[PDB]
């Protein structure tokens, strides 16, 4: 019977994760449970049943001397595991008014509640010896709602991969027909999906992605919070951006967030302090991958400034930039997985190597994923919101949720609490950020 050893993407064998996303729907009447999850059983049987590696698992081999494995998708159990978790009448989870009246907090999206397993390999049922499913999902019944977690094993997909299985996953639920292009990216084989370089040694393409000893990347008091940005303060900040520079909406959050973080950052570190601007780039359109490959296909731009410097420039000069194709991230992203490729030890390359936690900024945007659109056939209609769950601190790590459609942004940030403090009582900020948690 089918089987599959699926090597992950080169950029996927780095040793290291699960990426979690949450989706809260409204649920009227409790009668209506016992349908939504056969329904979406029954999609997850048809997927599975036409792209079986999804029900798979990640399985490194080849750990030797001086060799860090190679990891493979192989087969695991027949459909993926969805765990049912009723916390209706659990007094510690959150409720739908509860989450209506808080504006969805990250704090009400606790993994250790709502997901199947926690973002790091922390705890129990986390080590070696243990198995790491491709995919996991979690159907948590809540008063009045259902919030789906779902978990992707990071090694077989970025986000937008994430996105693509999530979104066929959703179509298999509420009977839509597959296309053969949809089928065919599912298929791509992945050890090849990114052309090597010829003769490659190291060079500018592999810049802040090697990890070294006397060099800070790759702790102390801190957290995560969502701040919203309304879709008035989004409009105005293109709007700051655009008078002091064309830079996409993106861009004018990312050095909003930059500049406000390097503001708040004077109060404890000298404006010479260097600052690394981390920002996350789907590869696929410069490789010529379609939207629907699910693997791991992205990269890093990096954007290397003083505190000083971008604190007290112009808005528009941090967003230009930012500014910071396809040909550089094309040739980049070859000669990162060619790098890879030539290593068997793949243990000192990071896409945050040098990233200092103090004073950079390592952010991934979400905001393009289409996750607002997707129903499962549960008859419960859109997510009333998209979110990411809550885990431990990452100082500097940030995430922008998927775009709502009304054009309201989330951004997911976490910093040391001297940071955070007076980034939530700074003015400039709020000017345009308000807080959530």
């Amino acid at each position: 019977s089918m089987a599959f050893k699926i090597q992950l993407d080169t950029l996927g064998q780095l040793p290291g994760i699960y990426t979690q996303i949450s989706l809260l729907y409204p649920v009227s009447d409790s009668s209506q449970y016992p349908t939504i999850v056969s329904t979406f059983e029954q999609g997850l049987k048809r997927f599975s049943e036409a792209v079986p590696w999804v029900a798979g698992q990640v399985k490194a081999e080849g750990i030797s001397e001086g060799n860090t494995g190679t990891s493979f998708i192989v087969p695991f159990e027949d459909v993926p595991r969805v765990v049912v978790k009723d916390l209706r009448d659990d007094p510690s989870a959150p409720t739908i008014e509860g989450m209506r009246k808080a504006g969805y907090p990250m704090a009400m999206f606790d993994e250790n509640i709502i997901a199947p397993r926690k973002t790091l390999p922390i705890g129990p049922g986390t080590g070696p010896d243990d198995p790491k499913p491709v995919i996991l999902l979690q159907l948590n019944f809540i008063k009045g709602g259902l919030i789906l977690t779902v978990n992707g094993q990071h090694g077989a997909m970025d986000m937008v991969g994430q996105d693509a299985v999530i979104r066929l996953l959703s179509k298999a639920c509420r009977n839509d027909p597959f296309t053969e292009e949809e089928m065919t990216a599912m298929n791509l084989d992945r050890k090849t999906i990114v052309p090597y370089l010829e003769n490659y040694t190291i060079g500018p393409e592999v810049d802040h992605q090697i990890v070294k000893a006397d060099v800070a990347g790759g702790p102390v008091s801190a957290s995560w919070a969502f701040f919203t940005f309304s879709p008035k303060a989004m409009s105005e900040l293109k709007d700051a951006a655009t008078k002091t520079l064309f830079v996409s909406t993106d861009d004018a959050l990312s050095a909003f967030i930059w500049k406000s973080a390097s503001r708040v950052r004077l109060e404890r570190i000298d404006g010479s302090a260097p600052t690394e601007f981390c920002r996350a780039v789907d590869a696929r359109p410069a490789m010529g991958v379609s939207n629907n490959y699910p693997g791991l296909l992205q990269n890093m731009t990096y954007h290397n400034s003083t505190i000083g410097e971008i604190a007290n420039e112009s808005l528009g000069a941090t967003a230009s930039r930012l500014r910071s194709d396809p040909a550089s991230m094309r040739q980049r992203t070859r000669g990162l997985a060619t790098y890879l490729h030539n290593n068997p030890d793949k243990s000192n390359v990071s896409l945050t190597a040098d990233a200092d936690p103090s004073t950079s900024v390592m952010l991934s945007s979400w905001a393009k994923v289409g996750l607002w659109d997707y129903d499962f056939g549960l008859g419960l209609g859109k997510p009333e919101t998209v979110r990411r769950p809550i885990f431990e601190p990452v100082e500097s790590l940030m995430y922008f949720m998927p775009k709502k459609p009304d054009g309201e942004f989330c951004a997911a940030l976490s910093l040391r609490d001297e940071d955070m403090d007076r980034l939530k009582a700074d003015k400039e900020w709020t000017k345009y950020a308000q807080y959530v948690g």
